[PDB]
């Protein structure tokens, strides 16, 4: 909780689970209602950790090459030490730097499982960009 | 089978074994009757257990690949 009385107050906050919005307030400011945490999700835990660790692996295989994004290798040092499962997908959800839509669609969706299928697609899906970035590299000074 | 005080009637059930249909009793309500109560016992059981291990393996499988469901 930082105060910052001068046009940017930055306050740090570690989620706990989502909600559904009821409706909405008019403002300013804007209201929202919300229901109690998001408790129930699907099983099957003991896959999900093992998908947790091929998370881990993608990810690591997604921030060695994506240093010209210019993210710390100190995001690569807090996935170990994991007791949950949903903790590290939204982790690696966020800390991978993509259109806010896709991060947003990460969180809309209820489905623990499903969360971590649309990380590795959208690692994959950078990972290929990266790719052809670097293709392009060399393709465009080979055209020089 | 305990009562609800809130509109619902809360009776708990279980099948023993099933039994063959001769008939039909117009309703409300419907009635039938039973005349035998067919099920077979287990004989020679060594095929029969070799082939309970199987389904329960099967059935690990079935509840070990689960992306979209839920089953305790």
């Amino acid at each position: 909780a930082m105060r910052l009385p001068d046009g940017t107050l930055q306050v740090m906050v570690e989620a706990r689970a989502r909600a559904q919005v009821t409706d909405y307030i008019p403002g300013p400011y804007l209201r929202a209602r919300g229901e109690v945490f998001s408790e129930i999700f699907p099983i099957d835990e003991a896959v999900v950790r093992v998908l947790v660790e091929e998370l881990k692996e993608a990810f690591e295989k997604y921030v060695a090459n994506h240093k010209s994004l210019r993210l710390d290798r100190y995001q690569l040092e807090a996935v170990k030490g994991t007791s949950d499962p949903a903790m590290l997908a939204d982790t690696i959800a966020y800390h991978a730097t993509w259109t806010v839509a896709e991060k947003q669609e990460i969180l809309e969706l209820t489905d623990l499982e499903a969360r971590l299928k649309k990380v590795l697609g959208l690692l994959s899906r950078d990972l290929e960009r990266f790719e052809l970035d670097k293709r392009v590299a060399q393709r465009v000074k080979e055209q020089m």
